[PDB]
């Protein structure tokens, strides 16, 4: 069926952070004003949202990740992808 | 069904709003740093996006709310949840 | 099958653009203070998501528009939209 995607920008760059929702798998597409690449998020879902923000120059990036009723929030602070705090009710 | 989601943040703590279209129905989580709690919004709808922005400290939140090919806007401007002008055409 | 939209905002009036995926087609409708009206964007999609950056005054937009398996990018640079270097893999 038909992907589904979500993005977010920081910067003047800029930097572009694109997420793939595809059969059951996020991925993650990377511009940083260069090419194209393929970023180090992958995680199961059928639905996907982002936001970010700046604190100062540091990029930090929320993405929730859903599949039937669950939704898992996974969290990048610069260094790595984890899992939130995030719950849903 | 997958639900489906949107999410907006602001500010440096953050702030992260996080919308759920669950079956038809809308709500609405938010993080001010220190857990997560359910907020005020509660619309109906199958499919949700969000956008905010500050003035000054002051956020302005306008959720799209889509059932069939009805959008239907609300808007936060800090003291309640109001439906917008928005329509599409 | 329901809409599904994507929106973005910048500055303090705000300026807002909201992108409706409609059986197959997206448009646009735009808010620049004054009243809602319908923007230049108009190409395919089932699935669509935004970004958007400031350059001093100046507003750049993406819009990632998804048939099936392959996602379209959008680019708003001022001065009409063209298709984006974006790919999936
Ligand atoms: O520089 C690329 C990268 O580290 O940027 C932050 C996140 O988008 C990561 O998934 C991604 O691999
Ligand atoms: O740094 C991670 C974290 O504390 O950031 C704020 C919220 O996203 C929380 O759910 C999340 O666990
Ligand atoms: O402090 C929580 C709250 O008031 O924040 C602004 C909006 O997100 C409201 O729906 C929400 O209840
Ligand atoms: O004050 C509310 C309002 O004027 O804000 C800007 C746009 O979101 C409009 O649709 C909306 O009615
Ligand atoms: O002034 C309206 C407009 O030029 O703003 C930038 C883009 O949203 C365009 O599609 C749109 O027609
Ligand atoms: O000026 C257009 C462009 O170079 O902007 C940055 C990225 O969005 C690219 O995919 C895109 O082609
Ligand atoms: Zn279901
Ligand atoms: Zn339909």
């Amino acid at each position: 069926s038909s992907v589904q995607t979500a993005a977010t920008s920081w910067g003047t760059v800029p930097s572009i952070r694109v997420y793939t929702a595809n059969h059951g798998k996020i991925t993650e597409r990377c511009w940083d004003g260069k090419g194209w690449y393929t970023g180090a998020f992958n995680e199961p879902g059928d639905n996907v949202s982002v936001t970010s923000w700046l604190v100062g120059s540091a990029i930090h990036i929320r993405v929730y990740a859903s599949t039937g009723t669950t939704t898992t929030e996974w969290c990048w602070d610069g260094n790595g992808w984890t899992k939130g705090a995030y719950t849903a009710t």
